[PDB]
């Protein structure tokens, strides 16, 4: 089944290859900002309402480009991003992964990198970094105590990198196979979830008091089901992280709510190289792409036979993400970015 929608497409400069897309949802004032990581940096767009009469849909305006000089492969905005008028200035805080296998915190005034912290050499990952996330930690004082960056790689380690009122604190934790996803728990920056290539799913409170088994809980997709039987990503679902959604590269997906099996399982119409993209408002929904062919399936976890395919492009999809409003998707192709509004989520 198809879906009613409208899409605008914006050409990227002919020499610009995109790698990653993310909305600045973590910060309320900046939630209309879209970042595209590409081969020489990060380009920031602002989504706003169209000016020509009779268009409730959003348009995209390119703002500026943060120069890095090399590919940016993964990217996450922090909750400290802010905007102020009076010459308007965006103050951005971005965690990212670059082609040199560094994990970074990039702090900006519009395009200008005022401060940059770079984790590389011997302190950082010793192989490809596959994913990154960032969380802001506030103490009993209610001020910003720490910014915490988590990253996982093919060196089979999880790195926790805290930038404190004391300076940096670095910690590495061993995994049983390459770390392919990491995400802090919504509403609980003390906890995170790690997906491993082999199907292991680590839940971790990094603040408790290194060992071989620091996890609170390890789930596992392997008995319930590079491209194989597992695993593309795993994500928290719900405002409080009351659920977990895991997606294998085959398209097999699993959901747990928080006899010892998952609450529900299924399989996407297509393989899922990038993994699942959970809906930001309706926890029963997630999107998954056939990235090489340019298809996106929208799956409702409690309604099987709902073969909903809102998107077919006839060209590969590089990455995609939901806008916080839950109606728009941003989709990067090899030479463009699309802004797509699904009318059924309207709103």
């Amino acid at each position: 089944g198809s879906m009613t929608l409208s899409s605008n497409q914006y050409q990227l400069p002919l020499n610009v290859r995109p790698y990653t897309t993310t909305w600045c949802s973590q910060s309320p004032s900046c939630s209309n900002l879209l970042a595209i990581g590409h081969d020489t940096g990060i380009t920031i767009y602002c989504a706003s309402e169209e000016q020509t009469p009779g268009s409730t849909g959003l348009t995209l305006q390119e703002l500026f480009t943060i120069q890095t000089g090399l590919p940016t492969l993964h990217l996450s905005f922090s909750s400290s991003c802010s905007y102020s008028e009076n010459s308007p200035v965006y103050s951005l805080f971005l965690a990212c992964v670059c082609q040199d296998n560094t994990v970074r915190l990039i702090i900006t005034k519009n395009e200008t990198i005022i401060t940059q912290h770079v984790l590389g050499g011997k302190s950082g990952h010793h192989n490809f970094v596959n994913d990154i996330d960032i969380a802001d930690v506030y103490s009993a004082d209610n001020r910003l105590a720490e910014q915490v960056i988590a990253s996982v790689g093919d060196d089979c380690t999880l790195i926790i990198w805290r930038l404190t009122d004391e300076g940096p604190i670095l910690a590495g934790y061993p995994l049983s196979s390459p770390g392919i996803s990491v995400q802090f728990r919504p509403s609980n920056p003390n906890q995170l979830i790690v997906g491993e290539r082999n199907g292991n799913i680590r839940i971790f409170d990094w603040t408790l008091n290194l060992v071989k088994n620091p996890w609170l809980l390890t789930l596992n997709t392997l008995p319930l089901v590079g491209i194989a039987s597992s695993l593309a990503n795993v994500r928290w679902i719900g405002s409080d992280g009351s659920g977990i959604l895991a997606m294998c590269k085959s398209g097999a997906w699993l959901r747990w709510n928080l006899n010892l099996l998952p609450n529900v399982q299924g399989i996407s119409l297509f393989p899922s190289l990038l993994g699942a993209c959970p809906h930001p408002r309706y926890m029963d929904y997630f999107a998954t792409a056939h990235s090489q062919h340019g298809l996106i399936q929208l799956i409702n976890t409690y309604e099987k036979d709902s073969n909903s395919i809102p998107i077919q492009l006839g060209m590969p999809i590089v990455d995609f993400c939901w806008h916080q409003d839950g109606s728009h998707l941003a989709i990067a192709t090899e030479g463009s970015v699309l802004l797509t509004r699904l009318m059924g989520f309207t709103r």
